[PDB]
């Protein structure tokens, strides 16, 4: 379960650090810092306005955005599932 | 566990089919080919702004869109918690 | 299992009637008529928009409806996990 | 299972009670009073535009709110799961 959450912290840091170099300058507010990347792909997680609010106005400078956010999703939106269900089963 | 995202992938290929046939011309920007169609899906599935964003817009001009969508919520949106339980089990 | 699923068709039903009857005249868009109640309701359960897009607005006119939508929403929101839940585990 | 429920209603109220002081002020519709911030901290809980919508728009004067509602949002958003789960047990 420990093993479970230093995962996810490890693939929230890389996928926020991989945002922040693709969409930091063409989308500031959203992903223009470490800071503001791991807190928009904390609500991307969320699935809150992932796809009207942020994946869709960033897909129309980068129309390939949907390779690093669909899976982004699957992966995350599934690992927080199992961590979180891990405790459940203790 | 296989034979689930073997049945998800053909329902979600079908349904994107059928979307881009049924809404492609009317809405264009969600559903104007294959492509689009299969991203609005994942994205209704997901439920974002399926019915505000999505469903209420298309039926305006489809008065019968809810006799797609709103089977298609239900039946993803099952598999899918099927299809990740599965998975879960056959580690227990 | 089938129960269940006769129970919340009743609750859905009942619930719709209603919102039709309560804000149906006032939001007629979203509750007008049965059809529009039991389609509003379905999105509300989903929690898709139900309080900045539907709940939020009808508060502005009927300043108790969280006494419905609340309640409507931990209720359907736990019965249709609890449906969902039983066809899984058998 | 009851002092799970207990534990949400104690950690539901003490939440709404400091958002009130912190943005009661600066965002009187969504924390004026005890009322309009356990109705929007109910909000936050089921995910509802809870950064486009209210997040976002409170940082924007408070930039530090992420430290309040990122782990309200954990923790309700977790109790609530094991409280829901805990009823279902009682039954098998
Ligand atoms: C799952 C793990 C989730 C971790 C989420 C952490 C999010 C951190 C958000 C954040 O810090 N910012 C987002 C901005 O949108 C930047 C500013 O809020 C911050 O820099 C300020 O506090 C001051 O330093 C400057 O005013
Ligand atoms: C559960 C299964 C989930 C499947 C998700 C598949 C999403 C595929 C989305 C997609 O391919 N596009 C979305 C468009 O909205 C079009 C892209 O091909 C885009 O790159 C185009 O714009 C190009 O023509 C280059 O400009
Ligand atoms: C780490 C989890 C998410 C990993 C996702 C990796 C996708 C890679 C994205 C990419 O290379 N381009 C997208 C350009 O937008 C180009
Ligand atoms: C899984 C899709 C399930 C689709 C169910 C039938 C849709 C029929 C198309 C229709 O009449 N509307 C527009
Ligand atoms: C969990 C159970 C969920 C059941 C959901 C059923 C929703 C039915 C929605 C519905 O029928 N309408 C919603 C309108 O917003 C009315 C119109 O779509 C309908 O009357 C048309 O099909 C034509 O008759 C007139 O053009
Ligand atoms: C998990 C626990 C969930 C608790 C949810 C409690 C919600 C309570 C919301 C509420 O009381 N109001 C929301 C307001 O946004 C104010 C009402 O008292 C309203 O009726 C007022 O307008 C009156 O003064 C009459 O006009
Ligand atoms: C059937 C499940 C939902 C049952 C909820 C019952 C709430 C009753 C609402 C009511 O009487 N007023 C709200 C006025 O807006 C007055
Ligand atoms: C459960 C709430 C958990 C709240 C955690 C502390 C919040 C401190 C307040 C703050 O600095 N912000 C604004
Ligand atoms: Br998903
Ligand atoms: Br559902
Ligand atoms: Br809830
Ligand atoms: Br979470």
């Amino acid at each position: 379960v420990g093993s479970v959450a230093a995962l996810l912290t490890v693939v929230f840091y890389i996928a926020a650090v991989m945002a922040t170099n693709l969409y930091g300058a063409t989308f500031p507010e959203w992903f223009g810092d470490l800071s503001k990347s791991l807190y928009t792909l904390f609500q991307v997680m969320t699935l809150e306005s992932w796809s009207m609010g942020i994946v869709r106005p960033v897909m129309n400078v980068h129309p390939n955005a949907w390779v690093f956010f669909i899976p982004f999703i699957m992966l995350t939106t599934f690992t927080v599932l199992n961590l979180f269900i891990g405790i459940i089963v203790d």
